[PDB]
């Protein structure tokens, strides 16, 4: 099917079809910064500032409405039986039954704005204000909570071996045993708010605040840094032959070849936190500030943009 879904700040998710043409838009009651998620039945999960978790049907029609404490602008994570995590700013890991109704909440220090990710065994991980990466076992009990130095803003990826990678303010990616113990940190120039990549070879790639897309080696040694115009919120994708898509806060979109080099950029009309998604065919898609959700070729030409009413900072989910 193919349908790219993104929310706009103008409170809207969006449901657009390959060809750049409009399948649906669903009003929300407040901006929609988290990025959607999509089942096995294809329902589409996201969060908004209006403090809702929602559950959009295929249509475009409601399933449900779960409200939280606070704005969610966390992204939520669909488990192997079909439980929704997702945090909110009201300081909480919620997990979200299919059917709407709550499994459990996990209470951290500070307001959630990380992305969770699921373990193998089922293990959640997320990051809090409260400056933890958090483990959390499926019956929601604490596993672990590993601090960092600052708020853990990024969402965590989870290698092959099971670390976890995350970045936090205080500069640093952060690798953490399945243990919950440091592995290493690599010191970035600024805060590590993008969430990190991993390539095939266990590269991981993740943006900093210092203006740099970084790589670096499974062993925390660096790989190579490339240098954008300004700060790289945007957490990058990964393509099939190895090329490292992410945006940066200097209006484009970068293709990076895994050597480090330049492929392509893409100038927008403003700053690009979105996050790219890569389709079958290889299209990348992503947000700007500029209210475009962007569709870009494999060879970096436009294909298409279409116009939200405000900014696309929601990171598109792409539709089997
Ligand atoms: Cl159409
Ligand atoms: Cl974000």
């Amino acid at each position: 099917d193919g349908t790219i879904y993104v929310g706009s700040n103008d409170h809207y998710l969006y449901a657009i079809n390959p060809n750049g043409k409009l399948k649906w838009k669903f009003e929300t009651g407040g901006s929609v910064h988290s990025s959607p998620a999509i089942g096995q039945d294809g329902t589409i999960y996201v969060g908004s500032n209006d403090h809702y978790l929602y559950a959009i049907n295929p249509n475009g029609k409601l399933k449900w409405k779960f409200e939280t404490g606070g704005s969610v602008h966390s992204s939520p994570a669909i488990g192997q039986d079909g439980t929704i995590y997702v945090g909110s700013n009201d300081h909480y890991l919620y997990a979200i039954n299919p059917n709407g109704k709550l499994k459990w909440k996990f209470e951290t220090g500070g307001s959630v704005h990380s992305s969770p990710a699921i373990g193998q065994d089922g293990t959640i991980y997320v990051g809090s204000n409260d400056h933890y990466l958090y483990a959390i076992n499926p019956n929601g009990k604490l596993k672990w909570k590993f601090e960092t130095g600052g708020s853990v803003h990024s969402s965590p990826a989870i290698g092959q071996d099971g670390t976890i990678y995350v970045g936090s303010n205080d500069h640093y990616l952060y690798a953490i045993n399945p243990n919950g113990k440091l592995k290493w940190k690599f010191e970035t120039g600024g805060s590590v708010h993008s969430s990190p990549a991993i390539g095939q070879d266990g590269t991981i790639y993740v943006g900093s605040n210092d203006h740099y897309l970084y790589a670096i080696n499974p062993n925390g040694k660096l790989k190579w840094k490339f240098e954008t115009g300004g700060s790289v919120h945007s957490s990058p994708a990964i393509g099939q032959d190895g090329t490292i898509y992410v945006g940066s806060n200097d209006h484009y979109l970068y293709a990076i070849n895994p050597n480090g080099k330049l492929k392509w950029k893409f100038e927008t009309g403003g700053s690009v936190h979105s996050s790219p998604a890569i389709g079958q065919d290889g299209t990348i898609y992503v947000g700007s500030n500029d209210h475009y959700l962007y569709a870009i070729n494999p060879n970096g030409k436009l294909k298409w943009k279409f116009e939200t009413g405000g900014s696309v900072h929601s990171s598109p989910a792409i539709g089997q």
